[PDB]
């Protein structure tokens, strides 16, 4: 009947998340994932209200295993120019083979924005001829679990000897309304959001580790290198 | 005559460069040089839309060389306090003897804005009398090539005992328009250009290096230990 | 060649790495800290002579 | 009935497999253990067409363990001539204790020989008197599974401080035919046969790894030190 009052509140509880989430009292949050051909993982993740982005340098997304580097110093300097480095090796393990890009439903797909620049730190080419970024909101894919968009993603391979990459992405919460959060009465609490983000660094030994203990427990979507999707369904479900 | 083609098409080319990067479309950048008493040279680089900065504490400038400590920690704490700490040393050579800031030649130069604080963070001695900023434009010497603007420089030599310092320096891109980049309509695209901002660091062995490897490949201005010039100009030029 | 002796060494420049063999010649047989080892060889070139007769060649 | 052919299939299938395995175009396999104190056992495994064996120094048969030897150095030369080394122990715990040669079923046991010399690969006290092997077969016993000989075991101690051993052992591929596999019409099939043959070489911390992970996942004969068998019988079974 529509006597089952547990329910129905366990169908408005997770509305109700879905929905703040959504609201501009919630979170937008972005991931990178930097996949090396040892198959660990590097994971970037920002959370703030109202906007969030990540900047890594070239050598900030290069594997570094924690407590286990003069040669690879020598690669970055031969990377930055050719010939520019005394490094023992043709082709650096610790380069980034892949990276993927998510953010939470609460984005605004068209808001989002990426400065993928080489390893200087220039986004294309000559700084004298660059737009400071790409609006590449076209290329995400869905995440989708039980019909609901629980995320997005961009995928791109790095395959090539010449993928060699600085990396910033940002992106705006959604906003429906005609209320510009960034408006004068509000744009003090769009820079005390600045500082009140919090970030999250971590390189996970295999993408099951990954899904296992950094995806799935915390109710975060994720796709897989097979295409699966990850995520939890929350809208008018229970 | 006038039916050089290829002729105009290289000079619209580079003038195209040239009015690009000085639109409200380009990037404004900064560079800051520590120079130590090795000859080494640290560079950091900010680039990125509308306005950009770095800020570094005293103990970020002082040089490191990768792969190659306790002694230098002890430093720090005898520069934050007097006798406060218990180095085996009376001059660390890992502190900067000088200082160049080069913006791009598209900042407005009356923009500038730098923050040389004391080796704890503090902008004027004491922070109940600091402003946080002084406006040091007119110290900025014009980096010339064949007569065009191709940058801006600020140098200063740490050649005394006492010049500990921490350094933070901001510029906005110029915009001769009577558009406000930060009015209600592009607000939040000025917060999204803090996120994409794309940052760079590495220390050169040498300017020589530098000059070769870091300025030259990458048409950046450049003003040497000689005096002399380095940049490409572009405009109305082949 | 053995398997080991096929894998990436670099003289004067492996502990995990004999973990990961062990890994490699039992399924979860072995205690090694990475998925994939960069050590394993991503291709073969077998190259004879022209002075073979390739009818007798075999693998 | 005699229509379950599920079941008929099954037991063709295990035939052929013992069949193959003793036809001239199979394998003939053998393994050496060596066993040392601390409990964990060496194995080398020769796998090849026609023949097969294993030689090994005095040297290499003693435990090496992988990433954890001025010492053991000195304890070979004190081997190698009493009192001709500077070593600082006694006996060293890296000398095997015993030695347990296998072969796979389709070997011919009267083809057997071993050459087990003193520790400077001397078969027999010196040259000049040595035979250079011994025919052992005599000594091997079945191992046996559910009636089926599944291997031939040879089990040996050395249970003294004399007991220091190099080691070759060969065996031939069982041939009941008249037909010579050595003849002129297939003998540089044999030549290329040595150099076909496949090697394994690993260490296990115990013998139970060894059961485990090496015997029972490879459908290997064993047999252990409380003389209980393993393998896998085939013939006419399902």
């Amino acid at each position: 009947s529509n006597r089952d009052f547990a329910g129905r509140e366990q169908r408005l509880f997770n509305s109700e998340q879905y929905n703040y989430n959504n609201s501009l009292n919630g979170e937008v949050s972005v991931w990178v994932y930097a996949y090396y051909s040892d198959g660990s993982v590097l994971v970037i993740n920002k959370n703030s209200q109202y906007k969030v982005g990540i900047s890594e340098t070239f050598k900030a997304l290069k594997e570094y295993r924690c407590g286990q580097s003069y040669d690879e110093c020598e690669v970055n300097q031969s990377i930055y120019y050719p010939n520019g480095g005394d490094a023992r090796k043709f082709h650096s393990n610790a380069k980034p083979r892949a990276i993927q890009i998510i953010f939470s439903p609460s984005v605004n797909v068209r808001t989002i924005k990426m400065a993928k620049g080489n390893a200087v730190s220039v986004p294309d080419e000559y700084l004298q001829r660059s737009h400071p970024w790409e609006a590449t909101g076209i290329k995400y894919r869905k995440i989708k679990r039980d019909g609901e968009i629980v995320g997005y993603s961009h995928y791109f391979e790095l395959p090539h000897e010449y993928n060699s990459i600085s990396l910033a992405v940002s992106g705006v919460h959604k906003n429906p309304s005609s209320y510009n959060v960034g408006c004068c009465h509000n744009v003090m609490d769009v820079f005390q959001s600045c500082d009140l983000a919090l970030r999250f660094c971590n390189r996970y030994w295999a993408e099951l580790e990954l899904v296992n203990h950094y995806i799935s427990p915390n109710a975060y979507p994720y796709l897989d290198i097979n295409n699966h999707s990850y995520g939890v369904a929350l809208s008018n479900r229970q």
